[PDB]
């Protein structure tokens, strides 16, 4: 069958290209993917990542782990209730989860049926030629054909994958993808790696652990979120810390093996052991290109395995584009979405746009939260002559009644000195995601530092803090810090 | 007992301009207020009516009463506990309060003694004449002089003051300074008003009533919320009803006596009845000018009470200035706050600013609370010739899986249609606070709605949805409401 556009990953990106080509510029378009709702064995489905494995669960369990804290916090509020009664029902949480994923599943489902103009495809979609999507039975390039689809363009929206480290014992280790399917808790819970993933999946399994349960976090460098605010990675470290999480920086999994009751021993490269429930690998995610045979078109690959790309997301074969983490670049929902819509104006619309990967809003749902935008101090200096950086740092006045007095709120803005525009804010405490959105569109519109405090603020809030700071708390000046 | 600047209220816009003036400017400064610390008899003091008896303790008693939301929402993630042993201690919020308002109390007390021609005088300011003011030891005029002050610069910065009604039987009723300091929740409870104060308190007492508890809300008028965005007065009431709070419009107490019992019989306007065991007045705040002795210099009133200020927060008397509620305009904390900076970073700093009253970002800590800035549509409409409205409003995922399927979340961008500079926008739900603040920065930018739409999401989060919206729900073309454009 012939098609203007074929998506390969009905993705974040791919169903924002796909659905704008088809109902913005009335192209004809084909979406494959290799399953229609979320989970084994597949566990990306139609909805992509974010919906199936990503964003939409993972927030919907921190919301659900944020209730520990609530509950022991109601007290300093004068709530009264049995602790003793408390129970973390971690397959009620697993079920509410399951059935908002597959709900989302089957709108997309939906979508397709009451779309004219975009038809999906269930399976395993490769190159054959450039003009020539293959759709198989499996990821094995000799099982059986199920479509043959003539496409003049064809967008790669594959998505990413998680990375497992070749170390012996990694067969009884799981991903964030089994994570989300642990039919219980575990009691001892090990997440490897310092990243978003990690962290957030550490807090989530430290509020549903069974009684005398244990979540350890292990990171190879000094200091987990690397890329974040360095005070905020410190902070972070502390709460998490103050909420139980055992952090192990500078360690990382040499092997696993199993014990006699079928418990994880865990031999880290520094010697040490820990005996867990279940291993964690949130090491990183790779772009997904194996399985779409781009041998067979000769498109250009990087040695990570991520497609290259111009800034209009054009490979080096005209009519093969490529959008969202496969791109290895920015790996958001948001960006991907971005992305797709950008290229669609772009190739069927004629309106050339290019997605901004500056300056892009973004959140860490840890406990509590990150809200970031713009560059970090670090980078700044190296960039520009002078850099300011203004800082609140203060345990909220609701944080010393709750009991909860390691929860520090931070907010930094980083500027370019030599004329005041905010190149940088970076949030740390409740509210910091929702927080930081529209400060992502003050961004965009140069907003300086006496934008902000010239600002009247909205009391009490935590965000009043961005529009009450008037002096710098120090400086970088030819990439040195001067206090 | 010569200072640069007398203050008269040592509260938000008082402290704001006491502390710029001496540590900015190197200046003297004097100011006044009638009480050290918070509640009776006085009820606001040293730091203001918003630490003492307003956005501060208001806020922490609005998050102990989330929690009986959290507790119950809990039970949709998953969250077992023996619900029939969950009681609200109101005793300890009230405590908890109480300990969090005296640390500020104290941490100004510091702020004086450690800051160099900073200096507090305890006792009623009022005008001797042009270039001094007398402290004296009470209200009425004729009780000692504490102390007489040279001022090159007099601050009115007095406040507001809850105005209650003139009804049979007002004496039974109280106001937010006295619910601040109720020694016992109370089981039935009678807010009067439509404002921001009625509303949160009724949110308050709802959560910490006790068993077989009811709160009540009247509002003279049909829709509370006057000044908000219709759509969010018209949610935030059907949210407080689905929170088992009763909203009685077109109803207004007539008479209050006392029952046998201790407990208070409302007589609304219509004939109705009502018994409750406390009936809090919510009705208008009015500015504290009688106690100044205005007459004694001739600072000129307006036809409805504040001190008339120009721009530059200036009274018709030279060297005398007026800034927050006073003003009886936007009564705010950050207003009065900004108006105090600009006042002293004119008249001390050389450096002339006025406040721009205009895209005030300001909040309802309603459950669930609303965040705005700007211009509402109907206000916009009468402004401008062609003004879209952009609409989102759904229960967020998560209040499906709580079980609070009433909790919509509503955001609504306002433009000038022409330009697509965005003239308001008007949030209801979690958070709504937080993500108005960096819009009202937005809003100083002129940010247009294509700012907005282009900017990239931060996904999952509410606030998402304002960098959503691309195309009207509907218009105003010359005052009138339609789907489309001609
Ligand atoms: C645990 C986790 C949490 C995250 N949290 C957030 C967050 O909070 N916010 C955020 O913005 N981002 C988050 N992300 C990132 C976000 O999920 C991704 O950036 C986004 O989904 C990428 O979109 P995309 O279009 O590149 O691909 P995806 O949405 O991953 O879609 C790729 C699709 O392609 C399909 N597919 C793969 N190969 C083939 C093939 N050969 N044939 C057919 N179909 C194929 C897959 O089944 C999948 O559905 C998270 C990621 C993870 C793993
Ligand atoms: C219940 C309630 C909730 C509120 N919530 C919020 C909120 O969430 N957000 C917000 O922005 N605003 C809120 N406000 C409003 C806010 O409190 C005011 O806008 C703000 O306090 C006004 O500041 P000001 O500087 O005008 O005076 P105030 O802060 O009221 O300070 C006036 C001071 O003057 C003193 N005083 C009065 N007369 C004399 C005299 N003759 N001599 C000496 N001292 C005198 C008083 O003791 C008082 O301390 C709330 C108000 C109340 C009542
Ligand atoms: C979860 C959430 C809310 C409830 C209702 N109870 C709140 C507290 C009341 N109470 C006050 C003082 C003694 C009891 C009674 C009603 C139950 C479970
Ligand atoms: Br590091
Ligand atoms: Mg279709
Ligand atoms: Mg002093």
């Amino acid at each position: 069958k012939a098609f203007d556009l074929v998506v390969i990953g009905a993705g974040s990106g791919g169903l924002e290209a796909g659905w704008n080509a088809a109902t913005l510029y009335g192209k004809r378009v084909a979406v494959v993917d290799v399953q229609t709702s979320h989970g084994p064995p597949f566990y990306a489905a139609l909805g992509g990542t974010c919906v199936n494995v990503g964003c939409v669960p993972k927030k919907l369990m921190v919301t659900g782990a944020q209730y520990m804290d609530h509950l022991r916090e109601s007290a300093g509020f004068g709530w009264e209730f049995d602790g003793s009664s408390v129970k973390a029902n971690w397959k009620k949480l697993i079920a509410a989860k399951n059935e908002a994923v597959l709900d989302i599943n089957k709108s997309y489902e939906g979508m397709f049926n009451d779309t004219e103009g975009l038809d999906f495809f269930l399976g395993w979609g490769s190159l054959e030629s450039k003009n020539v999507v293959v759709v198989r039975e499996t990821a094995d390039p000799k099982s059986a054909v199920k479509e043959r689809l003539q496409a003049d363009h064809i967008l790669l929206a594959t998505g990413s994958w998680p990375q497992m480290p070749a170390i012996p014992g990694i067969e009884h280790c799981i991903s964030s993808n089994e994570a989300f399917y642990l039919p219980e808790p575990p009691r001892r819970v090990l997440t490897v790696g310092g990243g978003f993933i990690s962290v957030e999946f550490a807090g989530i399994f430290n509020a549903y652990k069974p009684p005398g349960g244990k979540v350890t976090l292990c990171y190879r460098n000094n200091l987990i979120l690397r890329g974040f605010d360095e005070t905020i990675r410190e902070e972070v470290t502390k709460q998490l810390t103050a909420n139980g999480i055992e952090i192990m920086t500078n360690e990382n999994p040499a092997k696993v093996s199993l014990n006699t009751d079928g418990s994880k021993h865990v031999t880290f490269e520094s010697g040490k052991t820990l005996d867990v429930d279940v291993v964690m690998m949130a090491i990183g995610r790779i772009p997904r290109t194996n399985d779409l045979q781009l041998g067979n078109v000769g498109v250009k690959l990087t040695p990570k395995g991520g497609v290259q790309v111009d800034e209009f997301s054009r490979t080096n074969v005209p009519n093969i584009y490529a959008i969202g983490d496969i791109t290895d670049r920015l790996m958001l929902t948001p960006v991907a979405i971005n992305e797709g819509a950008a290229l669609v104006d772009t190739v069927f619309g004629n309106k050339p746009r290019k997605t901004d990967h500056t300056r892009v809003a973004s959140a860490v749902f840890s406990i509590p939260p990150i809200g970031t935008c713009g560059l970090i101090e670090e980078v700044a200096a190296k960039e520009f002559e002078k850099v300011a950086v203004y800082m609140s740092s203060f345990t909220p006045l609701m944080h010393n009644i709750s009991g909860s007095k390691y929860k520090k709120f931070v907010a930094k803005i980083v500027t370019n000195h030599s004329d005041g525009t905010v190149l940088g804010v970076h949030l740390l405490g409740d509210g910091a995601p929702e927080i930081i959105q529209a400060v992502g569109v003050c961004l965009r519109l140069n907003a300086k530092i006496s934008d902000f405090y010239n600002t009247i603020g909205v009391h009490p809030t935590s965000a009043e803090e961005l529009c009450s700071m008037r002096t710098p708390s120090y400086y970088y000046v030819k990439g040195e810090k001067m206090e």
